[PDB]
């Protein structure tokens, strides 16, 4: 048996977007959310669109960023979703385009068993305006997918997608269940599934 479930961080599993409340303390939020809402509609590349808006957060010290991670809440039904699909022999997995710092904490709270995002570079107590990752590329997400199932030994038909924006169509094609969480119309063109309803658990139905 095992099956393996993955959701995009940013939006599904949190009510933020992380880069938008950093830059909001960078002062730097009417750009990078514009950005933001471009590059989930599948309007921009996204490593390009994402180094561009790493770089308007150059100087950014380490306490400011922290204030903005500590703003991030989870989405309602997080953890009861989280619970129940580990309850019903799910491996349980983030991947994300955003950033370790973010991630890992959410990861660490809501005991996921894989987290992967990009990384924010940091010097000197600031950040650098750099980012680097492996989530990245159009294909990231889906590769990723399959190296999970590849180290459980979990069959792709067995694997489950959850997200909501532009880089999550790399996953949604190897994923077998397509699930879009209020998610954009270029991913919602893709899904098996769409929900439409601000809870997790609106997922769980489908489940198994």
């Amino acid at each position: 048996k095992k099956k393996l479930i993955l959701f995009n961080f940013d939006s599904t599993l949190v009510n933020n977007e992380t880069i938008d409340e950093i830059a909001r303390e960078a002062g730097v939020e009417e750009e990078v959310k514009k950005i933001t809402k471009e590059a989930m509609e599948g309007k921009l590349n996204f490593e390009q669109s994402l180094r561009k808006r790493v770089s308007l957060l150059k100087d950014l010290p380490i306490e400011k960023v922290e204030k903005a991670i500590k703003r991030i809440t989870p989405t309602e039904g997080a953890e009861e979703t989280i619970k129940e699909l580990k309850n019903r022999g799910y491996v349980v997995a983030v991947v994300s385009g955003g950033f370790d710092i973010a991630v890992n904490k959410i990861k660490e709270k809501l005991g996921l068993d894989y987290a992967f995002a990009n990384r924010l570079i940091v010097k000197d107590g600031k950040l650098t305006g750099d980012v680097e990752g492996e989530v990245l590329k159009e294909n990231a997400k889906g590769e990723i997918l399959e190296k999970i199932a590849k180290i459980e030994g979990i069959n792709l038909e067995d694997t489950v997608a959850v997200g909501d924006g532009a880089n999550d169509i790399s996953m949604f094609k190897k994923a077998g269940l397509k699930i879009a969480f209020c998610a954009k119309p270029i991913l919602k063109e893709k899904a098996d599934i769409c929900i439409e309803k601000r809870d997790l658990r609106e997922i769980l139905k489908y489940i198994k």
